């Protein structure tokens, strides 16, 4: 079975970036945003079904995959959110739904906060806002997510370390994120590997993690200060695991948005690849139930 | 001016290790234990003065410098504490004072807890027990001390990363720990570098950080559970910086010991090399004031 049958591969030229996009379908627009250390191919088990009923846009985040900044570039979520407005606008959409996984969900919620008239509906796949993540840091968090702290160290420490044997570190990371499950299509994996072998991609990824510590967290705090919330329907699909008090993802998203629903999914953090049929059932139901929002 | 004038370099053969020791002087015994990523040479600005009045023993911790386990070796603080009892015993001392810096202080307090009749007095240079460190973890801690989380990742992840360009990572680490101050004698630095270029040393260091997460923290908790405290006079000399509530080093040590004193030292964490004359004044006064304890 082919990867992304019928998707058309584009390169969009925006103000600050050259962005890889893959498109298919007609109907209401959906923008799907992958995470780390991946590319748009992470959507290969979900996007074709969606494209039966919707206009589907898959993008490589700035610096990831085949997308690149034109320069000391800005790799903050706010910058990558602007890339999405420009990308969708070029394609003919002023308003659209956003489905994000991992770093993509972080771009997505920032986009929804800053541009509430553009974002029709928002789905987070196993992500809460960075503000909430930082408040939860303890010994166990920092051991589990050691890379959040390594990749945020000043330039060029982590670039040196991860750049020595890049494919080894990429593969290790993917296995660890999948909890050892065999979820990576071997051809998707060669695309992930090729990107991670590019020093510019590894640098962009460190810059993402640096932004998460700094400007991205400042942005989230300023919204919390203002009482600024996502204005669209929100769905969160989370990994089935125990959540400490105040850390349940549904509870968290209800502090950020007035219209929130969600479900636990039995799988790893890698929801697009690990649990595509469970994700699809939820996504399709959510999009159907909020068809007015999409208008 | 020479490094360690008059010190005699020994190799002791213990049950589980081949240990590098350097000795000088006569009188009451002091055992000085360096930290990461260093060797016994870190004491070169302090040990000669002490050796005017005391029997001074400098050791490389198991796996560090020129010290090595005979094998899946145990690199827990309890194991390294046993090395110190055996080392001092061989040299002719059943009871002795311990002065530790960084990982050395961790070996030292474990030794004092487990073997209260052996440890006459204990000095910690800018260290509190690991139990207290773990309780303090938050976003800022994990960013500052990112390596505590990296080097504790399962074998052989951090060995791969730090082993790629070892001398670069060693030098970077030393500069960062010194807060950019020019405190490393160029010949001491070649000894630190040579050790870090040895894959067995890098592995031993990761094993130390793994133990800190696991068995070392379990040991400290069991003592806290039992209400077991250091029985000797304790001195703590700490870096002058702000301490959050419950995190002041004097306050912390008073929860672990009935007889505690200390002082703030204007310098980096690298007290032996950065502030030797301030450290000496305090050490000498402490040892003089507790001359009965040493008997
Ligand atoms: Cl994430
Ligand atoms: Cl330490």
């Amino acid at each position: 079975d082919p990867l992304l049958p019928g998707f058309d591969y584009l390169t969009l030229h925006t103000s600050a970036a050259r962005l890889r996009v893959a498109v298919k379908g007609s109907g209401p627009p959906l923008l799907l945003l992958h995470g780390y250390p991946q590319t748009h191919l992470a959507w290969h088990r979900i996007a074709p079904r969606l494209a039966e009923d919707y206009s589907v846009v898959l993008a490589d985040l700035r610096g990831y995959g085949e997308s690149r900044a034109l320069d000391g570039a800005d790799y903050s979520k706010a910058a990558l959110a602007r890339d999405q407005l420009e990308t969708m606008g070029q394609l003919g959409f002023e308003r659209f739904a956003v489905i994000g996984h991992d770093r993509g969900a972080r771009v997505g919620y920032r986009l929804a906060l800053d541009h509430p008239q553009a974002v029709a509906a928002f789905v987070s796949l196993d992500v809460v806002p960075i503000l909430d993540n930082w408040a939860a840091v303890n010994k166990v968090f920092a051991l589990n997510a050691y890379h959040w702290f390594l990749l945020a160290q000043p330039y060029d420490l982590p670039e040196r370390l991860i750049g020595a044997d890049p494919e080894h570190f990429l593969d290790y990371t993917l296995r660890r994120m999948a909890q050892g499950r065999d979820i990576y299509h071997p051809q998707a994996l060669e695309s992930y590997r090729r990107a991670f072998r590019d020093p510019a991609v590894r640098h962009a990824m460190c810059e993402d993690y640096r932004a998460a510590v700094g400007v991205d967290a400042d942005a989230d705090q300023a919204d919390r200060d203002a009482g600024r919330r996502l204005q669209c329907p929100v769905q969160v699909l989370w990994q089935e695991r125990p959540y400490a008090a105040g850390q349940h993802p549904l509870e968290i998203w209800k502090t950020w948005a007035g219209q929130v629903e969600g479900a636990a999914i039995g799988a790893s953090h890698m929801l697009p690849e690990d649990a595509p049929d469970a994700v699809l059932e939820h996504l399709l139901g959510f999009l159907a139930s909020h068809r007015e929002a999409l208008r």
